[PDB]
């Protein structure tokens, strides 16, 4: 002298904060236009620095690998998911109603935390891993960041209830 | 819901760099260290940290602190080719295995990688902003006749602290 690709994260191959916020201003801007609806969800993995204390940074490494697995298979197109911070997921839900956005999340945490994944090196149980969750739907005049910002709110909401939950920004 | 047929990756590996990784690089020293006892022969052990580095992920973006990490890891790989031994050692440390090197051939060739890392400034792919100048700093031992893998990268993490201490971008031997 080939570069990778700049919008993917590499550990998961999922898009990366920054093509999140650059799709998130156009999916709002969008559905302004065309008086649909857009829902935004984050999901943080819990007690993620834990796991790195306990077990070293590579299986730290295959945990984010596990969630993105999780939240990729269900993040089909017109779904956008991306890995957006270092323990961090967001999705955005295109002309879907806040209900069905629940109920994928709900059945994100269900999958994440349904087996006992192990270490590769020792064989030994690595304890079960949860998710918490935070979603909003967009308001009539609403830009990406506000809507961000609310659903964010309902994150801590999760993490505050005891983690391992779902959380409406509307509750 | 469930995807694709997948076969699993190479678990000695790291994942951003391929380099090795902890636990590979950790049974790679105790059995290099072995080899040098039976063998009468030499081997030494380094241990690098980016400088700087929590600062960068604040300053950019998680994103942009993974182009650091392989970035400092290339540098690393293209100086280890086997016998010697490289590894992702922590979040933002690596490690190197030299058999039967001596400790002036080590101490050069950190100097290199120094030299190397810092050679360029770097920008990033998504809005061309200099990075600014990425250092690494370097602690170095050579193995002492009787002596056990960890007490080995004992000595080398020490001189890791040593040029933390000494105020960073410089490469330190632990027999100071
Ligand atoms: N999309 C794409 N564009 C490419 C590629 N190779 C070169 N370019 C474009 O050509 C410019 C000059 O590349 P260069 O002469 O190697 O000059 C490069 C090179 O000397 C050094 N450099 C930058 N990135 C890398 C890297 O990933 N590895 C290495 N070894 N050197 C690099 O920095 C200089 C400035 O790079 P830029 O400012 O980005 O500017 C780059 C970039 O805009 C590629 O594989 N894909
Ligand atoms: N001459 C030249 N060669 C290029 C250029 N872009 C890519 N390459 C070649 O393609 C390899 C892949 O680069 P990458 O996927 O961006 O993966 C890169 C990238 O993630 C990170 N990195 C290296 N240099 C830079 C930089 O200047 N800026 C940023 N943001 N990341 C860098 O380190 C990884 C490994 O870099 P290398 O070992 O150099 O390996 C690089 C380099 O050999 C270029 O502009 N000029
Ligand atoms: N870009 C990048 N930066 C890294 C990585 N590992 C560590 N860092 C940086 O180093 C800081 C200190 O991390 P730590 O002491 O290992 O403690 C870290 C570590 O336990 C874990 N963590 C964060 N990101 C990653 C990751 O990508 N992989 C793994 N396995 N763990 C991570 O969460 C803790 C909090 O991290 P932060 O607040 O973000 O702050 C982190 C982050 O800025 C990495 O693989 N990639
Ligand atoms: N049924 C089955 N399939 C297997 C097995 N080993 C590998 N695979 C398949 O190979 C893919 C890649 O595995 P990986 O590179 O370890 O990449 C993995 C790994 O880094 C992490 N991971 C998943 N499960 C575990 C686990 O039980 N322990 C550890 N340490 N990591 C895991 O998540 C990444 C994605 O996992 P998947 O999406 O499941 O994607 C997996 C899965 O489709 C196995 O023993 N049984
Ligand atoms: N190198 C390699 N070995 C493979 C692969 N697939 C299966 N094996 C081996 O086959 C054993 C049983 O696989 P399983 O029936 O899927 O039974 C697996 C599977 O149900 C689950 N599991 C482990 N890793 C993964 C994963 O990455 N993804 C998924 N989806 N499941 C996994 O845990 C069970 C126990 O796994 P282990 O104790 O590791 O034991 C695994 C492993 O020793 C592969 O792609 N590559």
């Amino acid at each position: 002298h080939v570069r990778r690709d700049a919008t993917t994260d590499g550990l998961t191959n999922l898009a990366n904060r920054k093509a999140f916020d650059d799709e998130l201003d156009r999916a709002c801007a969008e559905a302004e236009e065309g008086g649909t609806t857009i829902c935004l969800a984050v999901l943080d993995i819990d007690h993620f620095k834990g796991f790195n204390d306990t077990w070293g940074h590579q299986t730290g490494d295959q945990v984010i690998r596990y969630v993105a697995s999780v939240i990729g298979r269900v993040a089909a197109p017109p779904r956008f998911a991306a890995r957006y911070g270092g323990e961090e997921f967001a999705m955005i839900f295109p002309r879907e109603a806040a209900s069905v956005v629940a109920t994928t999340l709900e059945e994100i945490r269900v999958e994440v935390s349904s087996r006992m994944l192990k270490r590769r090196s020792t064989n030994e149980d690595l304890g079960a891993i949860t998710v918490s969750s935070g979603f909003a739907e967009r308001k009539p005049g609403e830009s990406g960041h506000s809507v961000m910002e609310r659903a964010d709110a309902a994150l801590y909401a999760s993490k505050r209830g005891g983690r391992n939950r779902v959380t409406a920004a509307e509750s």
